[PDB]
């Protein structure tokens, strides 16, 4: 029963972000949320083209790394596609047909596509890089590490697609599927997509610093210096698809939106604060991949994991999350030079 | 009959170099050979104290390089250590005994000196980048790599040592020793004097200049930069010793100063292509070792073994041996930044 056009006339104002009407007229004169209006503007203000960005001087610099700073770089660059070949998609395909509110639905359109952006910008890195990129691609897909992270989130979305189907299909109730029961639960429906936004909120707002930290390790050392101007304009977006995250997060356990959701998310908080954990200890083996044939100046696995640890509670501590790891400073404090713009705050804070 | 007061009044510019009268008189207004005479002036202009370099910033670099780079920078501080502890006392046991003419005596005597300070300035550079100096100066004995590099070296100089002492003792003949025939001949001593100082500029005008390259692309990553300040100043003194041995082997082959030991330079000819091929063999296994846990920015196996072999060209050309290698331009043509002088040239030409 999803529609592309419900046709009752709905107060918009009043439905719940998610499980509500479906969305018919797309309007933009008034929000029950301004959150994600003033996002949709912020990501319009930032629109980027990746050509924009020069990075012929990155082969040269890329040709004379040794062979482990090579690994290191490309892994990195791997991951980044990895993740946003995902956030390209998913985000549409998942929570598209969940929306009742159409700036959330704008919001979610506008996030999608600016992920895109981010692809295309990783396609252009790799070409001008490497002399094969089809390598490259391929070993996104087969690379053994590359591949547990893609089907650990992964998983969050698929299933939460599914269910949606099967409650768009059939409803609320228990069901017989071939000789068999499907029991639909709009309540477990509910705690899927929480799940899944917990998962996005790490993805997004922690695989990706780690990230921009390897990154920007090799900017500081004057390397890789057009990777580094995208991935700064990169980072400027991912501030934004967090913070969207964490207000749909915390609007959800407030109860303000919906009160289900509220004694939901109580219901899950410890199966949250694991997720958010097992992400947390899936980047700092990453960290260990990257540097397993030696580190660089600046950047080696003990300081990746302190800053692993490091924004990971300020991350949970965001959204409501016990933190995990013992209080400390930024181990990487001129992480923040790159993480900076004068249209949103980049750093964490 | 060493004797360090010949009584004959000799004229010391008809003596050779080598196996004459030893000097009584030193004097400096006249010379057989100016070139020394010009050396030790020099080497006295160039007169520097390794305290007058700031490596204090070089602690903080080596606590940050990973631990390859450590190992490159460690293992190439302790051969040089190595190396000029030799060249520290070994021209003065090994030449002195042999010397006939006062600017060559004197040359060898500014020369050794002059190794001494490089021994110093190694001490401050080792103690002001590690915490526990003992452990390094303890594997420059230990180190199987290091040791193997020692034994060929200190061999050269041991023997014609033990053969002088023999000479200067029995004199010229056939001898019994406890029971053995004991051989004594000028000849032979001649052969194993010119021997040794082809080790010797095979030790100055290629092992130490390899070594530089090393110390010089940390320089150009503007990372331990008093380390490179220090290497700067051994490098200029180096391009003296170097010019020193290649006049002493060129005037002894000519048939100029001796001519019994212009047919012993062509007798063994073959023997001092050998050594030199071996010495280069020696320092490409040595970069194989440097870089065996990985290479850095600008510098590796690949290309450490090229300068070996553009250096070795020119300096076995200088002494009037075959080149063992390919024609090829310089590999590392920034070394020439590091590897100059306006009162010497101290790149190879
Ligand atoms: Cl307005
Ligand atoms: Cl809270
Ligand atoms: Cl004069
Ligand atoms: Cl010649």
């Amino acid at each position: 029963a999803y529609t592309t056009f419900s046709q009752t006339k709905n107060d918009q104002l009043k439905e719940p972000m998610f499980f509500g009407q479906p969305v018919n007229v797309a309007r933009y004169d008034q929000q029950k949320y301004d959150i994600f209006e003033k996002l949709i503007e912020k990501q319009l203000s930032f629109f980027w083209r990746p050509e924009e960005v020069d990075v012929s001087r990155d082969r040269i610099d890329y040709q004379a790394l040794p062979e482990h700073e090579k690994h290191i770089f490309i892994s990195n660059l791997k991951y980044q596609t990895l993740l946003d070949s995902i956030q390209g998609r998913s985000p549409n395909v998942a929570l598209l047909p969940l929306i009742s509110i159409p700036e959330l639905e704008t919001w979610v359109e506008t996030w999608a596509f600016s992920e895109t952006i981010h692809s295309r910008s990783y396609t252009h890195i790799i070409r001008n890089i490497v002399n094969d990129p089809s390598v490259v691609f391929d070993d996104i897909v087969t690379n053994e590490q590359i591949q547990k992270r893609a089907e650990g989130i992964s998983s969050y979305y698929d299933e939460l697609i599914e269910m949606t189907s099967y409650w768009h299909l059939l409803g609320e109730g228990t069901h017989t599927v071939n000789g068999k029961t499907v029991t639909v639960s709009l309540r477990e429906l509910k705690k899927k997509l929480y799940l899944c936004l917990m998962s996005v909120n790490a993805l997004e707002a922690i695989r990706f610093y780690v990230s921009f930290a390897c990154s920007f390790a090799f900017a500081e050392r004057e390397l890789m210096e057009g990777n580094a101007k995208i991935i700064r304009l990169i980072a400027r977006d991912e501030a934004l698809h967090l913070t969207g995250t964490q207000h749909m997060l915390n609007l959800l356990r407030s109860g303000a939106d919906d009160p289900e959701m509220a004694e939901i998310a109580e219901e899950c908080k410890q199966e949250c604060y694991d997720l958010f954990v097992q992400a947390a200890q899936q980047e700092k083996d990453w960290a260990d991949y990257l540097f397993r044939d030696g580190s660089m100046i600046g950047l080696n696995k003990d300081i990746l994991c302190q800053y692993v640890e490091y924004i990971t509670n300020i991350r949970m501590q965001a959204v409501g999350l016990d933190l995990p790891f013992q209080t400390r400073s930024n181990p990487i404090p001129w992480i923040n030079t790159w993480l900076v713009s004068d249209n949103v705050q980049v750093a964490p804070q």
